[PDB]
Protein backbone atom coordinates (compact mmCIF):
# COMPACT_ATOMS: atom_id res chain seq x y z
CA UNK A 1 0.00 0.00 0.00
CA UNK A 2 0.98 3.84 -0.25
CA UNK A 3 2.09 3.80 3.46
CA UNK A 4 4.21 0.95 2.88
CA UNK A 5 6.17 2.57 -0.15
CA UNK A 6 6.72 6.06 1.98
CA UNK A 7 8.71 4.14 4.35
CA UNK A 8 10.96 2.57 1.58
CA UNK A 9 14.56 4.02 2.13
CA UNK A 10 14.10 5.96 -0.92
CA UNK A 11 12.29 7.00 -4.51
CA UNK A 12 14.19 4.05 -6.58
CA UNK A 13 12.46 1.39 -4.63
CA UNK A 14 9.19 3.57 -4.22
CA UNK A 15 8.72 3.77 -7.69
CA UNK A 16 9.59 0.15 -8.34
CA UNK A 17 7.00 -0.53 -6.12
CA UNK A 18 3.84 1.88 -7.50
CA UNK A 19 5.31 1.24 -10.71
CA UNK A 20 5.79 -2.35 -10.62
CA UNK A 21 9.19 -2.12 -12.73
CA UNK A 22 12.36 -3.27 -10.58
CA UNK A 23 14.59 -2.04 -13.75
CA UNK A 24 14.20 0.98 -12.59
CA UNK A 25 17.66 1.42 -10.51
CA UNK A 26 17.88 5.68 -10.08
CA UNK A 27 15.59 8.45 -9.10
CA UNK A 28 16.21 9.89 -13.19
CA UNK A 29 14.28 6.35 -13.88
CA UNK A 30 11.86 6.83 -11.77
CA UNK A 31 11.21 10.80 -13.48
CA UNK A 32 11.47 9.13 -16.58
CA UNK A 33 8.62 6.56 -15.72
CA UNK A 34 6.33 9.53 -15.20
CA UNK A 35 5.42 9.94 -19.09
CA UNK A 36 4.71 6.34 -19.48
CA UNK A 37 1.65 6.35 -16.99
CA UNK A 38 -1.69 6.42 -18.13
CA UNK A 39 -3.98 9.13 -17.77
CA UNK A 40 -6.51 7.41 -15.39
CA UNK A 41 -3.54 6.32 -13.24
CA UNK A 42 -2.17 9.60 -13.02
CA UNK A 43 -5.40 10.86 -11.67
CA UNK A 44 -6.44 7.98 -9.24
CA UNK A 45 -2.84 8.23 -7.53
CA UNK A 46 -2.32 11.64 -7.76
CA UNK A 47 -1.93 12.70 -4.20
CA UNK A 48 0.94 9.57 -4.26
CA UNK A 49 2.65 10.67 -7.41
CA UNK A 50 3.14 14.26 -6.08
CA UNK A 51 5.03 12.80 -2.82
CA UNK A 52 7.10 10.42 -5.32
CA UNK A 53 8.04 12.85 -7.86
CA UNK A 54 9.49 15.24 -5.32
CA UNK A 55 10.88 12.71 -3.60
CA UNK A 56 12.59 11.76 -6.89
CA UNK A 57 13.62 15.36 -7.91
CA UNK A 58 14.80 15.76 -4.15
CA UNK A 59 17.49 13.21 -4.61
CA UNK A 60 18.45 13.85 -8.19
CA UNK A 61 19.16 17.86 -6.75
CA UNK A 62 21.14 16.18 -4.41
CA UNK A 63 23.51 14.72 -6.41
CA UNK A 64 23.93 17.26 -9.11
CA UNK A 65 27.20 19.32 -9.12
CA UNK A 66 25.71 22.61 -7.44
CA UNK A 67 23.94 19.97 -5.16
CA UNK A 68 26.93 18.95 -3.82
CA UNK A 69 28.36 22.04 -3.94
CA UNK A 70 26.19 23.36 -1.30
CA UNK A 71 26.89 20.04 0.51
CA UNK A 72 30.38 21.10 0.78
CA UNK A 73 29.12 24.46 2.11
CA UNK A 74 26.47 23.95 4.89
CA UNK A 75 26.15 20.00 5.11
CA UNK A 76 23.21 17.61 4.36
CA UNK A 77 20.55 18.19 6.56
CA UNK A 78 20.35 21.40 5.57
CA UNK A 79 21.35 21.26 1.99
CA UNK A 80 18.19 18.22 2.18
CA UNK A 81 16.31 20.95 3.63
CA UNK A 82 16.89 23.54 0.92
CA UNK A 83 16.61 21.10 -1.88
CA UNK A 84 12.85 19.99 -1.12
CA UNK A 85 11.62 23.97 -1.00
CA UNK A 86 13.60 24.64 -3.96
CA UNK A 87 11.64 21.19 -5.84
CA UNK A 88 8.38 22.50 -4.51
CA UNK A 89 8.71 25.98 -5.92
CA UNK A 90 9.97 24.76 -9.16
CA UNK A 91 9.54 21.51 -9.26
CA UNK A 92 6.26 21.89 -11.12
CA UNK A 93 5.04 18.38 -9.56
CA UNK A 94 3.41 15.91 -11.35
CA UNK A 95 2.44 17.46 -14.01
CA UNK A 96 6.04 18.73 -14.97
CA UNK A 97 7.77 15.61 -14.23
CA UNK A 98 5.37 13.28 -17.10
CA UNK A 99 6.08 16.44 -19.48
CA UNK A 100 9.52 17.57 -18.98
CA UNK A 101 11.74 16.84 -16.09
CA UNK A 102 14.86 17.90 -17.49
CA UNK A 103 13.74 21.14 -17.98
CA UNK A 104 13.00 21.37 -14.25
CA UNK A 105 16.07 19.60 -12.88
CA UNK A 106 18.15 22.33 -15.57
CA UNK A 107 16.21 25.41 -14.02
CA UNK A 108 17.27 24.00 -10.48
CA UNK A 109 20.63 23.64 -10.96
CA UNK A 110 20.64 27.31 -11.84
CA UNK A 111 18.16 27.92 -8.56
CA UNK A 112 21.48 26.05 -6.73
CA UNK A 113 24.11 27.73 -8.67
CA UNK A 114 22.82 31.37 -7.75
CA UNK A 115 22.47 30.33 -4.26
CA UNK A 116 26.14 28.72 -4.29
CA UNK A 117 27.34 32.11 -5.87
CA UNK A 118 25.82 33.78 -2.76
CA UNK A 119 26.83 32.16 0.14
CA UNK A 120 30.41 31.81 -1.23
CA UNK A 121 30.32 35.75 -1.80
CA UNK A 122 29.28 36.11 1.84
CA UNK A 123 31.73 33.73 3.17
CA UNK A 124 34.97 35.50 1.07
CA UNK A 125 34.18 38.64 3.23
CA UNK A 126 33.69 36.88 6.48
CA UNK A 127 36.45 34.68 6.70
CA UNK A 128 38.56 37.24 5.41
CA UNK A 129 38.19 38.29 8.51
CA UNK A 130 41.04 35.79 9.99
CA UNK A 131 43.53 37.08 8.43
CA UNK A 132 42.31 40.73 8.91
CA UNK A 133 43.93 43.05 11.64
CA UNK A 134 40.84 43.65 13.61
CA UNK A 135 42.86 46.06 16.23
CA UNK A 136 44.02 48.76 13.75
CA UNK A 137 41.45 51.69 11.47
CA UNK A 138 37.94 50.96 11.29
CA UNK A 139 38.18 47.55 13.00
CA UNK A 140 38.93 49.24 16.01
CA UNK A 141 37.02 52.53 15.68
CA UNK A 142 35.17 52.58 18.82
CA UNK A 143 31.35 54.76 19.97
CA UNK A 144 31.97 57.84 22.30
CA UNK A 145 30.09 56.56 25.50
CA UNK A 146 27.37 59.26 25.35
CA UNK A 147 26.11 57.84 22.13
CA UNK A 148 24.67 54.87 24.22
CA UNK A 149 25.59 55.25 28.01
CA UNK A 150 23.82 58.87 29.01
CA UNK A 151 24.17 57.18 32.62
CA UNK A 152 27.33 57.11 32.64
CA UNK A 153 27.23 53.69 34.37
CA UNK A 154 31.09 51.92 34.55
CA UNK A 155 30.46 48.12 34.90
CA UNK A 156 31.58 45.66 31.43
CA UNK A 157 27.64 44.21 31.74
CA UNK A 158 25.63 47.44 32.07
CA UNK A 159 27.89 49.71 29.57
CA UNK A 160 27.17 46.20 26.74
CA UNK A 161 23.24 46.13 27.61
CA UNK A 162 22.93 49.98 26.90
CA UNK A 163 25.21 49.21 23.70
CA UNK A 164 22.68 46.72 22.59
CA UNK A 165 19.63 48.11 23.92
CA UNK A 166 20.63 51.61 21.90
CA UNK A 167 21.34 49.93 18.81
CA UNK A 168 18.12 48.24 18.38
CA UNK A 169 16.06 51.10 20.03
CA UNK A 170 14.21 48.75 22.36
CA UNK A 171 12.10 49.81 25.41
CA UNK A 172 10.92 48.83 28.09
CA UNK A 173 9.76 45.13 28.71
CA UNK A 174 12.13 44.24 25.69
CA UNK A 175 15.09 46.65 26.91
CA UNK A 176 14.61 44.63 30.54
CA UNK A 177 14.81 41.01 28.77
CA UNK A 178 18.51 41.93 26.34
CA UNK A 179 19.83 42.73 30.08
CA UNK A 180 18.63 39.83 31.65
CA UNK A 181 19.69 37.51 28.67
CA UNK A 182 22.63 39.16 29.11
CA UNK A 183 23.50 38.73 32.35
CA UNK A 184 22.56 35.06 32.09
CA UNK A 185 24.92 34.17 29.29
CA UNK A 186 27.45 36.05 30.95
CA UNK A 187 27.50 33.55 33.72
CA UNK A 188 25.79 30.58 32.22
CA UNK A 189 28.97 28.97 30.40
CA UNK A 190 27.37 27.90 27.74
CA UNK A 191 29.23 27.29 24.31
CA UNK A 192 28.46 29.68 21.83
CA UNK A 193 30.06 28.05 19.01
CA UNK A 194 26.71 25.57 18.67
CA UNK A 195 23.63 26.43 16.39
CA UNK A 196 21.08 24.79 18.69
CA UNK A 197 22.23 26.63 21.46
CA UNK A 198 22.15 30.28 19.56
CA UNK A 199 18.49 29.10 17.98
CA UNK A 200 17.45 28.81 21.62
CA UNK A 201 18.82 32.34 22.77
CA UNK A 202 17.23 33.80 19.67
CA UNK A 203 14.11 32.92 20.23
CA UNK A 204 14.27 34.41 23.91
CA UNK A 205 15.94 37.51 22.94
CA UNK A 206 13.53 37.70 19.79
CA UNK A 207 10.08 36.35 20.32
CA UNK A 208 7.65 35.32 17.92
CA UNK A 209 9.78 36.43 15.15
CA UNK A 210 8.32 34.68 12.13
CA UNK A 211 9.92 32.21 11.00
CA UNK A 212 8.89 31.69 7.10
CA UNK A 213 11.14 30.56 4.45
CA UNK A 214 12.86 32.64 2.14
CA UNK A 215 14.22 30.85 -0.88
CA UNK A 216 17.15 32.04 -3.22
CA UNK A 217 17.63 34.90 -4.76
CA UNK A 218 17.47 34.63 -8.93
CA UNK A 219 16.31 37.95 -9.61
CA UNK A 220 19.34 39.69 -9.28
CA UNK A 221 19.81 40.51 -5.31
CA UNK A 222 22.42 38.83 -3.30
CA UNK A 223 20.73 37.23 -0.20
CA UNK A 224 21.02 33.86 1.04
CA UNK A 225 18.18 31.77 1.26
CA UNK A 226 16.84 31.53 5.03
CA UNK A 227 18.19 27.62 5.00
CA UNK A 228 21.52 28.38 3.24
CA UNK A 229 22.05 31.32 5.64
CA UNK A 230 21.27 29.69 8.90
CA UNK A 231 23.53 26.48 7.26
CA UNK A 232 26.45 28.93 6.61
CA UNK A 233 26.01 30.24 10.05
CA UNK A 234 26.26 26.91 11.59
CA UNK A 235 29.32 25.59 9.64
CA UNK A 236 30.87 29.09 10.42
CA UNK A 237 30.57 28.59 14.38
CA UNK A 238 30.98 25.07 14.43
CA UNK A 239 33.38 24.23 11.67
CA UNK A 240 35.32 27.32 10.57
CA UNK A 241 35.94 28.83 13.91
CA UNK A 242 37.16 25.56 15.54
CA UNK A 243 39.56 24.59 12.20
CA UNK A 244 40.88 28.24 12.55
CA UNK A 245 40.54 29.26 16.19
CA UNK A 246 40.67 32.94 17.04
CA UNK A 247 41.71 34.91 20.03
CA UNK A 248 39.15 35.61 22.38
CA UNK A 249 39.89 39.30 22.16
CA UNK A 250 38.79 38.92 18.24
CA UNK A 251 36.46 35.94 18.87
CA UNK A 252 33.11 38.48 19.33
CA UNK A 253 33.99 40.12 15.79
CA UNK A 254 33.67 37.16 14.15
CA UNK A 255 30.58 36.45 15.38
CA UNK A 256 28.71 39.78 15.17
CA UNK A 257 30.06 39.18 11.04
CA UNK A 258 28.79 35.37 10.54
CA UNK A 259 25.29 35.95 12.38
CA UNK A 260 24.73 39.23 10.64
CA UNK A 261 27.41 38.44 7.52
CA UNK A 262 25.55 35.38 6.66
CA UNK A 263 21.84 36.45 7.48
CA UNK A 264 22.10 33.22 10.52
CA UNK A 265 18.66 33.88 11.63
CA UNK A 266 15.04 34.95 9.71
CA UNK A 267 15.00 38.02 11.87
CA UNK A 268 16.85 39.61 14.28
CA UNK A 269 20.21 39.11 13.09
CA UNK A 270 21.47 42.58 14.24
CA UNK A 271 19.68 42.21 17.68
CA UNK A 272 22.07 38.30 18.02
CA UNK A 273 25.51 39.59 16.17
CA UNK A 274 25.62 42.47 19.08
CA UNK A 275 24.29 40.19 21.92
CA UNK A 276 27.46 37.39 20.59
CA UNK A 277 29.59 40.21 20.50
CA UNK A 278 28.57 41.73 23.91
CA UNK A 279 28.64 38.24 25.69
CA UNK A 280 32.32 37.30 23.85
CA UNK A 281 33.35 40.59 25.28
CA UNK A 282 32.09 39.95 28.68
CA UNK A 283 33.55 36.79 28.86
CA UNK A 284 36.90 38.43 27.96
CA UNK A 285 36.94 40.80 30.49
CA UNK A 286 36.38 43.61 28.52
CA UNK A 287 33.85 45.44 26.66
CA UNK A 288 34.51 48.03 23.53
CA UNK A 289 31.86 49.33 21.55
CA UNK A 290 31.95 48.93 18.17
CA UNK A 291 31.39 52.19 15.58
CA UNK A 292 29.46 52.02 13.00
CA UNK A 293 32.43 51.72 10.45
CA UNK A 294 33.78 49.11 12.43
CA UNK A 295 29.96 46.93 12.31
CA UNK A 296 29.64 47.64 8.30
CA UNK A 297 33.50 46.80 7.89
CA UNK A 298 32.48 42.96 10.07
CA UNK A 299 29.49 41.66 8.52
CA UNK A 300 30.11 43.53 4.81
CA UNK A 301 26.54 43.97 3.96
CA UNK A 302 25.41 46.84 1.75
Amino acid sequence: GQAQRLQTSSSVEHGQMLFKDANLKTPSDVLNAFAKLDSKMVKSHAAELSQLAERAMTEVMLETDSGKNLKALIGDDAVKSLAVRVVKDYGGGVAAAQKNPEVRINQMQAVFDMEVMHLKAAQRHIEGLASTDLNQGVYAEGLPEDAFNKAGVTNNVERAAAWIINASNSKGNDAENITSLLKEYATNGKDLLNMDNLKELHARLVPNVERDYRGPNISGGTLPSSIGGEGMLKQHIEGFLKENPVADKDLGKHLFAGVIGYHGFTDGNGRMGRMLYAIAELRNDSFNPLAMNAENSLHGIK
